[PDB]
């Protein structure tokens, strides 16, 4: 049995990215503790109200065990249910003397100096073990600063970790000390927020080393494609998942351990399923997955030819843009029965259908001004107008132009909504590539949403992927593994200059992603 | 004090199916027992691996405090088995092969047969209080009454039953021994399971209630720190927040009128009844087990197969369907209707290039209802049939209402959006998308609806149904709709009907009304919405 077991101690941290000089990034990226004295951001309300809510909540009804344990081990049998919190001198003159000591907990100051003559000074960090086995407290917070968490950690004394991750950079002068991953590893982790112009998410470390029957019966009637789980060691030792990334990495995940194995065009092979629905918060993070590396020039200059409604793939291929490189080659517009299609004419494609649905497609040189259904009009001019119509979709499913276009579109429709000046978008997927589309997809209409959003005087809120035919490809099977067993970062956040109010205006410099923190970029063969 | 059914466990199982007699169904619909000495049904396999299971499963751990509650109460200090307790009835009525019942302590109630007269390994007790006697003196996890009649009769006369597991089998038999009228004042549900389908019956599986790591779970606790409505009073929800599990198929319906009623918006609409709203929702149906027609309230479904028919026929028509009685469309074709849509060249019902045109003619330029549009447009719908016959695997099995270029000339913009189909070893499952849903009147019906496609366009390609999926769009309560939905919410399913087309149409423009059966649908009394 050990001290930090029979004791309940834990630590809890904020820690934030520091100023530097392609970067790197892992787990100690954040460890930005204080400067100058105070903490390095001027205030981030939402992690304190994290703090004051972890470091005060007790169970009385848990104490008697705990309390029965702590005597057994110290051989006694005896010792309002308060935390206790440990901090360091500096930590306390840190705090204002109104916030002190912190309400409803039993404060200790480990100190050498001190002594005033109920707050206690403890001069080594051995008398907190003899303080608090005569002390009756459910568990004991060590609030650092720098280095009470070196020590703690040191002495192994530490049995959880709080992190929160503040993911924005700081000056600061002191750090937390690198966590050691032999002696801890990340349990859980949490949904990504925004406060106070960053965003943050709480992390936890662990130390390493009637209905009931009810329910069974209901599952009386109750891996399947090769997949040894084990592989997916990290994946499956988490407890709490709750960060949005992981709603995209359980569909890989159901996906290799249920999908339908299933011949396609390419030889490959893939496992699919069949209809899935993620939803990410645009007004608390910018999806951008953060368990590899994702690049957004190209997805960007994809969707400004969109709204230009050019279907000319030489645009692109200028700017070396080249997602639609091969559905413009002679070879392959002539296996679409293409022959009389210039090269890179990739036909009334989405551009065509969102700015002239209808419009007979000549070559993608012509002049259609005014020709068609301006669709994207449309939509933006109901969301000013007629915010609560059920009838703002943007198809560019058009039955009668897939065969002249070079492939028919996987994103068949947008549909927005509407309310208390909040704007939420769905975009329905016929056929998605997880390993490699879906990333970029979920980036696309994220962007898109806050586009339209800001053109419409309008905060941006939900994007919701709804997924057709959702396919893993075999040979992208080993690198999602790897992959699902990284765990996710904090998220980053989308910048739009303000000054473009309509939606015909945007530049390729007038986008800027903040803070992007990745884990490495992974070749999907 | 204690009763006797909590210190030695006591439960009741049994399986129910309905009897021979616009009709009323109740819980005392399903109440046949048995029928000549015998079960009433042939075969049903699944309620026999149910009932094995139940009545054979033990949890070890939980036996300490098993044996310390009934300690307690007596006023005293080969694995753990559960006993099984029969009349001399239902102990006769089963295959010598099989007795004793393997894995459990057989107790059979008699007062003309002795122990003398049994082979067996056995319990024989004449009168109930012995078995109170007798489980005091064994160690067994839980005690389950098998019946027959007569021994259910009377352990439910004398409170004796703590949890009745109960099968409802929906489908009529001949049957001569009943299961006694439950009292709802002395047991109610707590928990209804899936609906299965097994030899050709559907069933579900529900039970009655008699009425009067260890830190991490604060990890839990930090975690729900940033979290805490409408004018809904959760107590007017209180059968429907009392049931402990509810995996009958149709709460995913259930469900999100509670959603959308604790947590929609506020908004209004073109009607001015305004609506709680909210954006994206998905639902799935299992058709292989079941036909989800909604069972707590009656629906009809004359009409929208009519309506379905019309579609692949590539109508536009109102009239086609108002000499069948169909009013489905009515409203949507009356000249003030379509004055209002600003079609003042359209003749009276006359619906414009509505789903059926866009299935069967996408792009043709429409003139009127009355055209000849044969071999104008694309035709979707064939274009799909031949996909899932001949390219199973293609990504690209789309059917698509919604025409940009058509909208303004619909008398109504289509709600169903598209459906996308796909394959895999033989079963068809499909995707609907709806931009619009009336949760309170339309989705019953649109459920039926393309469930019922589904199944047409699996037979005539050859394959077997699968999976409905419905995913909705903007999904919204009105405000006129909420008082009927609270009483719809606080009604308990019953286990769903089947469909069966007749197996000899083997093309989609082929089905007849009489080419569809709905079969056992048992079902809530009627619901006006208004
Ligand atoms: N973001 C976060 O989560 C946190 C941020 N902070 C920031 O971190 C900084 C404070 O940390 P820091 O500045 O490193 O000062 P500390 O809070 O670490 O306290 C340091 C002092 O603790 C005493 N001490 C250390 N070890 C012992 C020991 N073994 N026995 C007795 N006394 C001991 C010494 O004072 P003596 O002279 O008495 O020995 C030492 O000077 C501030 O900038 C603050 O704003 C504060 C807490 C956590
Ligand atoms: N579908 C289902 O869930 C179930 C179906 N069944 C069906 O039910 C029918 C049998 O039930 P049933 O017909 O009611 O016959 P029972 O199983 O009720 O047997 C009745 C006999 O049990 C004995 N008995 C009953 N109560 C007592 C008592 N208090 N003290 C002593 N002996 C007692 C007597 O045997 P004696 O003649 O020796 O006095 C009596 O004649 C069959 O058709 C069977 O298949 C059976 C169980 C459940
Ligand atoms: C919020 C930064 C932080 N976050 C986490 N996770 N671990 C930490 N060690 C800290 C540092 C910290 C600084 C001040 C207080 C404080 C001050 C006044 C009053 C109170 C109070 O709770 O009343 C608290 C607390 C913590
Ligand atoms: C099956 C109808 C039924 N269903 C439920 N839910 N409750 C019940 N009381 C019954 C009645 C019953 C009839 C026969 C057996 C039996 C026969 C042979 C072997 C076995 C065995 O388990 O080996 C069981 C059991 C029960
Ligand atoms: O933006 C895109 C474009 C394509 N795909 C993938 C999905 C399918 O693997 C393929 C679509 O073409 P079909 O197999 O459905 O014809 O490309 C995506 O995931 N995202
Ligand atoms: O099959 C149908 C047809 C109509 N509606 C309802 C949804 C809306 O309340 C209304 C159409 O809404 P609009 O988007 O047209 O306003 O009709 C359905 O739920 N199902």
């Amino acid at each position: 049995e050990q001290v930090c077991d029979v004791f309940d101690i834990y630590a809890i941290c904020a820690c934030c990215k520091v100023e530097s000089k392609n970067e790197v990034f892992n787990n100690y990226t954040f460890r930005g503790l204080g400067n100058k004295g105070v903490l390095p951001w001027k205030c981030i309300s939402l992690d304190m109200k994290y703090f004051r809510a972890v470091t005060t909540y007790v169970n009385e009804s848990k104490y008697e065990k705990l309390k029965y344990k702590r005597c057994k081990y110290l051989n006694k049998e005896t010792v309002k249910l308060q935390n206790v919190v440990v901090m360091g001198r500096t930590n306390w003159e840190s705090i204002p003397k109104k916030f002190k000591p912190l309400s409803n907990r039993i404060n200790v100051i480990l100190s050498r100096t001190l002594k005033k003559e109920d707050v206690y000074i403890i001069n080594k960090v051995e008398d907190l073990i003899v303080l608090l086995g005569k002390l009756n407290y459910y568990k004991c917070f060590i609030l650092g600063g720098s280095v009470v968490y070196q020590e703690f950690l040191e002495k192994k004394l530490i049995k959880k970790i709080y992190f929160t991750r503040i993911n924005s950079t700081y000056e600061c002068d002191v750090f937390f000390p690198e966590i050691n991953e032999n002696e801890y590893q990340i349990i859980s982790v949490s949904d990504v927020y925004t406060s106070n112009n960053t965003t943050l998410d709480f992390i936890i470390y662990k130390k390493t080393n009637e209905e009931e029957d009810d329910f069974v019966y209901f599952n009386f009637n109750k891996n399947k494609n090769s997949i040894h789980p084990n592989d997916f060691q990290i994946y499956n030792s988490l407890k709490y998942k709750y960060h949005p990334e992981y709603q995209y990495l359980n569909i890989i995940y159901d996906i290799m351990m249920n999908g339908n194995k299933q011949s396609d065009r390419t030889g490959v092979g893939v496992l699919s399923k069949f209809g899935y629905i993620m939803k990410f918060d645009l007004s608390q993070y910018f999806p951008l997955l953060t368990t590899k590396k994702l690049f957004l020039r190209g997805i960007i200059e994809e969707l400004l030819w969109f709204i230009r409604g050019e279907t000319n793939g030489n645009t692109l291929l200028n700017k070396n843009v080249r997602i639609w490189e091969a559905n413009g080659t002679r070879e392959f517009l002539d296996n679409r029965k293409l022959f009389h299609r210039e090269v890179n004419d990739l036909g009334p494609i989405y551009g065509f259908q969102w700015r002239h649905f209808g419009a007979e497609y000549t070559n993608m040189y012509d002049n259609y001004e005014n020709k068609g259904v301006d669709q994207l009009k449309n939509i933006i001019n109901l969301i000013k107008n007629d915010p609560t119509s059920r009838r703002i979709l943007l198809c560019a499913w058009n039955v009668k132009d897939l065969d002249q276009m070079a492939l028919p579109p996987c994103h068949i429709l947008c549909q927005f909504y509407v309310f208390d000046g909040k704007l939420s978008c769905i975009m329905y997927q016929r056929s998605c590539d997880l390993g490699l589309g879906v990333p970029f997809n979920i980036a696309s209409y994220s962007i898109f949403t806050h586009m339209i959003a800001q053109v419409c005087n309008l905060q941006p809120a939900q994007f919701i992927h709804v997924l057709g035919n959702a396919h893993v490809y075999n040979n992208h099977i080993d690198s999602l593994k790897i992959q699902l067993n990284r765990i996710p970062y904090p998220f980053p956040t989308l910048k739009l200059n303000p000054d473009i109010k309509n939606i015909e205006d945007f530049t390729i410099s007038d986008f800027t992603i903040q803070n992007y923190v990745h884990h490495e970029k992974i070749s999907m063969d």
